[PDB]
């Protein structure tokens, strides 16, 4: 068969995409029929994950960025603190860095 | 042909799973052919999708839970600060209500 091999090509296309493949060119797209329609379909799905993965990174590096001043803020304002409230500033630089690594972990992971 | 339908079934499928749909059936897995190939396909990238909207959601219950502790144990080291030092416990708790806008804000526009 001539049917047989474009169907099989696309097989491998999404088995490309699921395995995180967002950049393969999607064969057999310019065909009038319904094999061509089949994979304008996978087109359309592989151009909206990559779109999608593109929106998460910068989100990401948005609150990465958005994050770090008042996190900042806030271990620069213990280094103001009095000696009488060294105690306390121990305690919140200690809660602050162990917000740093939660947000550093996330990152890593999303 | 009578491969006609199946096809544009699946590209349906794809469709609905490209419009953010996990849950619709993938039809035709139990055929034994081509097209049977391509359906446990789509059914795998859905199956794939699905487990990663999951883990998503579960992480971000994760961090919102665990930035709450040290963020709650910040405020209440605040309000034991000397009076001297008000200046300074006022801009901590206003940016500790800023990092909660932050993240609140963030968690909302992944699910």
């Amino acid at each position: 068969s001539t049917i047989t091999r474009p169907i099989i090509e696309l097989s491998n296309t999404v088995d490309k995409i699921a395995e995180g493949n967002l950049e393969a060119e999607v064969p057999h797209q310019n065909r009038a029929d319904e094999i061509g329609i089949l994979a304008k379909s996978i087109e359309r799905l592989r151009r909206s994950l990559k779109q999608q993965a593109d929106d998460r990174t910068l989100l990401m590096a948005g609150v990465s960025h958005d994050l770090r001043t008042p996190l900042t803020r806030i271990r620069l304002a213990t280094e103001m603190m009095s000696e009488q409230d060294g105690y306390l500033a121990e305690s919140i630089n200690k809660d602050i860095e162990e917000c740093n690594a939660i947000i550093e972990q996330f990152i890593d992971y999303l």
